[PDB]
């Protein structure tokens, strides 16, 4: 079409222009963001060669970007990239980042021309919609504004039309790399907080508990390194760590006359995901000689119940593999009934939030003695989360909650100090 | 833009294509439905009222379509409607009939040019993909080919380009057709089932269910025609007849002597919806002189928990009103038990499809259970619905079950038998 640009095959300006007004327009009435990227190239060639430098840098943009996002030429050496319909703020700025990361990444990779090795660089400015403007020209204004900005701070760099996200971008990047190196290194450790019967006469397990220790930025706190390390395929890497160390130290625990009877390992939505999870899992009790009945997984009622028809295989599949499957954060979102009984599950835990309103919070009290009765008509164990207090645990005792766990019967621990405390 | 057309403003045919065959590249991705329609006037006037016309013809099916739907001009009194990313066939051929039915609505309404007024006809054709093309060229092959089926059928007229779906359109439209009739005459009447406490020593009330006459069809059951009615704006004027007759039921009743408690009353997502609901109701039971507390509403759990915010608006609006509210076929969603408890609610609905596998089914059986004991735990009444065995009853029951509803205590039933077989 005369829309589309003959070498590359890419949409032209007015076309781009089009639907960048189009998914403005539409992000307006629906509340979303949208991301606008330009970039620039340095080349860094003969001419043919030229034309078809300019062929793989386009497939190579088109290759970092989704179904739905466009990818255009404006002219010579320019392109420009439209990531329409961002839920929010935040998922625009990080898929910005993530984009733009990885097209500076595919741009380093050498050029294979007339048999012979090329580099090009590139700069790059990304203005996000409504923010950095609203209407076309002047967010076009501004990511242009912002390219040169790029430029201006040498090769191989992305800028962002406000100063607030570079600098958010910048230390983004930083904890990517920190969390790379931190596993590198070993930095993380487990933690483990102790799991007793209702009376606190006895210890049922151990709930394992990812902790980072950062030499500037001290200590981390799980939900804040956690995401970042999903939001990469670090997480499957980082798991594999962490039960293999609970695998291990539970070894080190029977072999001291420590008698811990299970470890509770959380799973994330993208481990959950992964077609390889009961694979990795299997290959590590058998590294580890661990027997799958002491271990047990936690998974959240929003990891198992958003597509149940998967989870159920994805479920059963963990089962045949010998391993306990706890509903952590129960209460907390949506579940189906019906699904709660077919799923192989085990043990419902009560969530913290409903723990601390006891026992004198009616809505409290009575949904923690619901989830009691829910879980014993189904033959579920319960377990309560977050329990400080004695008044706390004489309510979940009353009403015949099994299991227990909070700071009142003592704070997560590291392994050694735990048998000591809990033999 | 050199891309629309100067006149109307709308994408020129070059434009319209582009977006169509994104819009169909993107569907065949997602596994969704695109509509395509082909329009053509007789017009049925002057040269500048000429162009006014059609100027008038295009703010007109803007009208007709969302903010996602393209309305094009392919050129003279041609013009185009796309209508993506719908979620599949049945969706799209409803979307197809509605749209189609509302542009020639719109466009049979007068032309007021010069004072004066004017009329123009047209012919639309529809086809749908990917059953009548994937690929943008057949896809309009085919909606050419419909809309001189439309033509060769007179005027105001739309084809679908699939024989099949003329038949299930033009059906469709006589069913619509008949549902408006039916309220006009009085064709719904109610039938009651009736309720018991859990020994079926007592009846506790009375739940009403449209059903519906027609002289051809016979009797339509309402699975059939209740989704039709809130598809038009039909639903809250026949739940606004069907409160009514029930109020007034309930008045005869009393006064024959025949002690009915309460009536329950189902509602869709749609009344739910309505921000006059509750007026409405408060009208209703001024005019028929009875009290909320004869009342109860029934609503599904996926009504509720779909934007639990609202929800928790709208019902708390509703008790003040002074009616109860019941959770209808508890079991077969996804509920927060969290919410579950603070929305002001009275009862929960065992699900028939738990109560059919009782009691030797060990999943219905625990399902039912743990409802009962939910219910409980939260202050709610429950009643099993679907009742139809003496073991059935037995089980819940035993259990603990407080009310009971089902064929086995007697099918619904005209007010008057009714009365009489539970007085
Ligand atoms: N207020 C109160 N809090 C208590 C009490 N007892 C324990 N806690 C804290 O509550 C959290 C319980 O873990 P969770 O619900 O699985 O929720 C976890 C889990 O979802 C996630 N997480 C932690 N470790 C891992 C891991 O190794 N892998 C994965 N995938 N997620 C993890 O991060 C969340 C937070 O972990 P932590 O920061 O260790 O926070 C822990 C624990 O330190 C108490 O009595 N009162
Ligand atoms: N297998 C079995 N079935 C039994 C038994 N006892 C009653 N039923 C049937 O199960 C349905 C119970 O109504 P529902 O769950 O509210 O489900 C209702 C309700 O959601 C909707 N509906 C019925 N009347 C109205 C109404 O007036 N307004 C609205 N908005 N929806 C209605 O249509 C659905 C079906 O209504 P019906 O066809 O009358 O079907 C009724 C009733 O005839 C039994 O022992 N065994
Ligand atoms: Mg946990
Ligand atoms: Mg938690
Ligand atoms: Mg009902
Ligand atoms: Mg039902």
């Amino acid at each position: 079409m005369a829309y589309y640009d003959a070498l590359t095959h890419l949409p032209n300006r007015t076309l781009f222009q089009d639907r960048l007004h189009t998914a403005l327009q539409q992000a307006e009435r629906n509340g979303q963001w949208v991301v606008l990227m330009f970039l620039d190239l340095d080349r860094f060639l003969g001419h043919a060669a030229g034309d078809r430098m300019l062929q793989e840098v386009a497939t190579r943009l088109s290759a970092c970007v989704s179904q739905d996002d466009t990818v255009a030429r404006m002219g010579g050496d320019e392109f420009t990239l439209l990531l329409p319909s961002q839920g929010d703020r935040e998922i625009a700025l990080k898929r910005a980042i993530q984009v733009a990361e990885l097209i500076l990444g595919r741009l380093a990779r050498p050029f294979t021309l007339e048999g012979r090795e090329f580099f090009v660089t590139a700069s790059i400015g990304v203005a996000l919609s409504p923010q950095d403007g609203a209407e076309l020209s002047l967010l076009m204004k501004n990511a242009d504004t912002a390219m040169y900005h790029a430029k201006e701070m040498g090769k191989n760099n992305f800028q962002f039309y406000q100063a607030e996200m570079n600098a958010r971008a910048l230390e983004r990047l930083e904890l990517e790399s920190d969390l790379r190196r931190a596993l590198e290194l070993g930095e993380f450790v487990l933690h483990y907080q102790p799991q007793f019967t209702g009376d606190g006469r006895r210890l049922t397990g151990a709930e394992a508990l990812l902790r980072w220790q950062h030499p500037r930025r001290g200590l981390v706190p799980p939900s804040e390194f956690i995401p970042v390390l999903e939001e990469i395929g670090l997480v499957a890497q980082v798991g594999d760590w962490l039960l293999a160390e609970a695998c291990k130290q539970l070894r080190s625990w029977h072999k001291a006359k420590v008698r811990v009877p299970k470890v509770s390992v959380n799973l994330s939505a993208r481990q959950f995901a992964d077609g390889q999870l009961g694979e990795r899992i299997a290959a590590i009790l058998y590294e580890t000689g661990i027997p799958p009945a002491c271990l047990e997984l936690e998974l959240t009622e929003s990891i198992l119940m958003s597509d149940v028809a998967e989870a159920m295989q994805i479920l059963s599949g963990l089962k045949r593999l010998g391993l306990a499957i706890a509903v952590d954060d129960f209460g907390t979102g949506y579940s189906s009934l019906n699904y709660l009984k077919q799923f192989p599950i085990d043990v419902l835990k009560i969530d913290r939030s409903f723990v601390d309103g006891l026992p004198h919070g009616e809505q409290d009290a009575q949904i923690a003695r619901a989830i009691i009765a829910m879980a014993h008509s189904l033959n579920l164990m319960v377990i309560a989360e977050g329990v400080e207090s004695q008044a706390q645990l004489d309510f979940l005792r009353e009403h015949g909650c099994d299991e227990v766990q909070g700071y009142l019967f003592g704070r997560p621990m590291p392994a050694e100090q735990f048998g000591m405390l809990y033999a």
